[PDB]
């Protein structure tokens, strides 16, 4: 390369640097909260559907039977990507929904 | 970097900019209205259930006992995320449901 | 940005596009039908309650006195969001319930 | 269902003249055919079509 071309390069490098560039940000807290909230809405609907199926107060299993996005092991349901959990305390008439420390609780009577 | 690579970069930057990009929009008015409406539906059902429990006209507390998503302090119920409110005027036979300035009123006889 | 970063961006844009995305659909016909049907159920109950209050065949006004979700101007009742209408033809012993072109008719004797 | 103008109101990088939006550097175009429930996006002969119901 000629000295002129190198001089031009030395100029242009200095100008294509000293742009702004975005930071990466750990937005997983906000996303986890929305996941927990959307899951809580789904649990309420799944419970409501279960009260028709049960013709009365539903069992914990009847509620989780109506959730699509995951699998269940006795008294708990887990999203297929394992981070979101739902669980009953059937004696405490309560569902807890949680993901990455974000959490929500539904006080729905269940057996 | 060579001058050719910088020239190519100067071209491509100018083309990956001058896309469209969406505006963020404060859609909280539309969402607040839907929250107030969904809550109003819940209050009507909670009231209807309360008329069976009460075997007659229900008390303001008997109505709020049938709402899941929050807590009550005398004559008012508040969503667990505190922005949605329901309140009785038991002398005025009225429930008011409100959130972020969006509001609805139910004229249900209560004591 | 380097040419490599722009190349990576050109690849990833092409893959985050060419997802599926849902269509918006005007489901207002199905929702309007359900509104008309739910309102028709309410009119039947309001009429039945009115036959006890009247100790006989009720007046058109005695029937609408038992409906919560709206207001009345002589011989018609309108939802507080004005789109759903109920009206008597007291000479034709008929109530018509309608919303957005969806309609239902109840042949209940009234005066 | 939104109008063609309500859709373009939400795009930042350009301007609109009835039924079309154009990037501020004028080469990228978007246009509605509101009767055909379609948006066409194009630039320098490269093109894409979205079948979204609009009025
Ligand atoms: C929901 O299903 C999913 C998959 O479908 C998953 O498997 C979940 O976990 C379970 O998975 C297995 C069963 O399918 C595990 O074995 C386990 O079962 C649980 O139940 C066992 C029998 O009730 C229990 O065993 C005990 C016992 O039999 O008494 C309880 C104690 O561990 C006990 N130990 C002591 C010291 N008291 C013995 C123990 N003995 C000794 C000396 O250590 C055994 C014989 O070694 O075992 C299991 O311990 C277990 O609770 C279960 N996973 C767990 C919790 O490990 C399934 N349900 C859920 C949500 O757990
Ligand atoms: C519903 O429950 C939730 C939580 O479960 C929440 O706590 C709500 O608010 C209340 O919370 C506390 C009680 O649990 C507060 O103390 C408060 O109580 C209300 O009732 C008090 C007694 O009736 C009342 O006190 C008065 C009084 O005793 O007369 C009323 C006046 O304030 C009065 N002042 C004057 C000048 N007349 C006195 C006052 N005196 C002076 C000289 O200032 C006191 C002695 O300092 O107090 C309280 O004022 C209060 O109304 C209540 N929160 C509020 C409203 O602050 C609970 N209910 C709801 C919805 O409020
Ligand atoms: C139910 O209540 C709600 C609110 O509570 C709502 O107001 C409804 O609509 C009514 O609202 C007003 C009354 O509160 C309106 O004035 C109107 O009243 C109706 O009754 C009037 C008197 O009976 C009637 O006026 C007439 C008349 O007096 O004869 C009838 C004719 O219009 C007549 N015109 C002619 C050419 N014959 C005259 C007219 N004269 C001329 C030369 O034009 C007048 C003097 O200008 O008026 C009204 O016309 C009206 O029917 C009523 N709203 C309407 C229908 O406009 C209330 N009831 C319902 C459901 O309507
Ligand atoms: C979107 O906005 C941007 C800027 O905000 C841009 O301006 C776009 O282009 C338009 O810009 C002007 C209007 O703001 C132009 O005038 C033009 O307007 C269009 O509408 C005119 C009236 O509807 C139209 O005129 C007509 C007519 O009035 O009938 C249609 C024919 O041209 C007609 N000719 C004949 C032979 N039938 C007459 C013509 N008569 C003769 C004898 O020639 C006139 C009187 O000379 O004119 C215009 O022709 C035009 O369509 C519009 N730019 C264009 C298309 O030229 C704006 N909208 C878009 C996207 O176009
Ligand atoms: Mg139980
Ligand atoms: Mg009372
Ligand atoms: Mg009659
Ligand atoms: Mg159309």
């Amino acid at each position: 390369f000629t000295l002129i071309e190198l001089a031009i390069v030395i100029v242009i490098i200095g100008i294509l640097v000293a742009i702004a560039v975005p930071r990466f940000v750990d937005l997983t807290d906000q996303a986890n909260q929305a996941n927990v909230d959307a899951t809580a809405a789904a649990v309420r609907s799944a419970y409501a559907i279960a009260t028709v199926q049960a013709k009365g107060i539903p069992t914990c299993d009847q509620v989780f039977a109506n959730l699509e996005g995951g699998s269940t092991s006795g008294s708990t349901w887990t999203s297929s990507d394992n981070s979101t959990t739902v669980s009953c305390n059937a004696s405490a008439d309560t569902f807890t929904i949680s993901r990455g420390g974000k959490t929500r609780t539904l006080n729905l009577t269940v057996n």
